């Protein structure tokens, strides 16, 4: 609400970080290395971003990423397709979303229907090399399934602000070379903090 | 041209990384830490972005950062104020730009007139806490002056894709906690590479 924009901005930051491996490149630089060929990335323009959860944060993410030329599609059980069209999000059923996306971002509450929304089944339906972002609630993305998808290359990268347990006690995700992370910083701006 | 969008996209990534310290937070997480107060950041909405160089890259940066609610102002001696108005950038003389900006990004060639465009004299005219990006040409930002500004806090952070010498032999900038960097990745996308 107040803090909608801080979350939406972090999410868009994470999308850009996944496309260009900025965190990993800075780490490489700080370790004294100049590794240009390693950190070959991708352009956002013309890519498809799937947005799962089309409330305020989802809508804000959409309109920012639309300025990058991304195609924004998505799904939300409550919001009508004509309403999401009005903010440039094409709604399709979930089963249709997975194979189209280059990037997926989640913006749902944590409910039975959204716990493990991304799981071994839904990762297998994605395009090989999909990049995922969770700046919403820990557990929306099944962490074990994510790890397996990163290990196989079915997922080329992931950005996590939130974890099933905080701080995460299992470190295998965090430590993966294709995972970027923050300690639940979505609301952590001076502005959000200070109404 | 071909590669305009890859440079512009990286620049926008770097601005979001400065606002939220994504690379430093990832490093902290990978070292097993959970440091929430350390990485309190700022919101981009409502802030002023100064764009120095209003050719194709500069214009693309402007229109993307406008979607975040940033006020975009700038300077370019060759681009008419009418042309820059067409993409929502108010041109002002340099002297008027420095004090207004929360963020500054450079998109000029390297010429006598732009070597040290940001230097001790122009840092001194900036708002305390300014954040700077150079994804254009190494030497636009004077490296010794940038280090002095980061040491005093006159500059709160900087993002560098390019250096006066590549790789930089002096590591004090790269090693600073408030500096984000990449090994000249601006054109390093699969797309740019493959027309
Ligand atoms: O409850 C939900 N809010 O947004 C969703 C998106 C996908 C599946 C379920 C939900
Ligand atoms: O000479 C210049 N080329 O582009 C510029 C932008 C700002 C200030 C000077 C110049």
């Amino acid at each position: 609400n107040g803090n909608s924009l801080s979350a939406a901005e972090l999410t868009c930051g994470m999308i850009m970080c996944l496309a260009r491996q900025i965190p990993q490149a800075t780490a490489s630089m700080k370790d004294g290395k100049w590794e240009r060929k390693k950190f070959m990335g991708t352009e956002l323009n013309g890519k498809t971003l799937g947005i799962l959860g089309l409330g305020r944060i989802g809508r804000e993410v959409a309109t920012r990423m639309q300025s990058f030329g991304m195609k924004t599609i998505g799904y939300d059980p409550i919001i009508s397709p004509e309403v999401s069209a009005s903010f440039g999000v094409q709604q399709l059923p979930l089963e249709e979303i997975w194979p189209l996306c280059d990037f997926i971002t989640v913006h749902t509450p944590l409910l039975p229907s959204t716990t493990g929304l991304l799981n071994d089944n839904t990762f297998a339906q994605c395009k090989k090399g999909v990049r995922v972002v969770n700046c919403a609630r820990g557990g929306i993305v099944d962490e074990g399934a994510l790890l397996r998808a990163l290990q196989s290359g079915q997922c080329a990268g992931a950005a996590l602000d939130v974890f099933t347990e905080e701080p995460p006690r299992d470190r295998a995700l965090v430590d993966h070379e294709n995972v970027i992370s923050c300690p639940h910083l979505g609301a952590s701006t001076k502005e959000a903090q200070s109404r």
